[PDB]
């Protein structure tokens, strides 16, 4: 399966630290610690950072190798995180509605197929608590912001879309990104 193949190596988003956009949300107090879900969590850096800052954290990813490596990191860093193999489009089998204070999405929405985009937003909306926060980080230009807005505004109250930086292993390193903050 494609995502098993990418985690045979180190893809360009697979940095050795959490994304600064999410870490800044924690360090500024914009996010208050709570029950958090990291969808498409990859090798777990953002989920582990959330857990080290007092969140009760679950991470889900399709790729068993990413989940296994994420568990290894959690053990290495003496942090408790529930890392599970699973499909975000089947979360009605894994989580309840209204369960999570925080859902973070670091590059998952970016790779959801256009056919499944509406189903994706419904699953995310379902597991977010009333008044919870969905944070979605993706690559940015002008139409990138317009499609984020059109995709999420039916189901979510959009709080903001913010220009931020994204760390990567690419040869410019720091790239341009958009951060969506939204509630239900
Ligand atoms: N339907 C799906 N359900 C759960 N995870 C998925 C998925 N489709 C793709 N993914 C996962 O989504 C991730 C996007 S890459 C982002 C990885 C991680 N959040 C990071 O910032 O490093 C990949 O790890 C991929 O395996």
């Amino acid at each position: 399966m494609f995502w098993d193949e990418v985690y045979r190596g180190t893809p360009p988003w697979d940095i050795d630290h959490p994304q600064p956009a999410f870490q800044a949300l924690i360090e500024s107090g914009e996010i208050r610690p709570g029950r958090a879900l990291d969808i498409g969590c990859g090798r777990g850096e953002n989920a582990i950072m959330l857990a080290r800052n007092g969140c009760d954290v679950t991470g889900i990813d399709l790729a068993r190798r990413a989940i296994s490596d994420a568990r290894a990191k959690a053990i290495e860093r003496h942090v408790k995180v529930n890392f599970i193999v699973g499909n975000v489009l089947e979360m009605d089998q894994l989580f309840t509605e209204d369960e999570f204070d925080i859902v973070i999405d670091s590059g998952l929405f970016h790779v959801i197929t256009d056919e499944e985009r509406l189903l994706f937003t419904r699953h995310v909306h379902r597991v977010l608590r009333e008044g919870g926060r969905y944070f979605m980080l993706c690559f940015s230009r002008r139409a990138s912001r317009a499609e984020i807005e059109s995709t999420f505004s039916p189901l979510f109250n959009i709080i903001y879309i913010r220009d931020v930086i994204f760390d990567s292993l690419l040869n410019p390193g720091r790239r341009q990104a958009y951060l969506l903050s939204a509630t239900r």
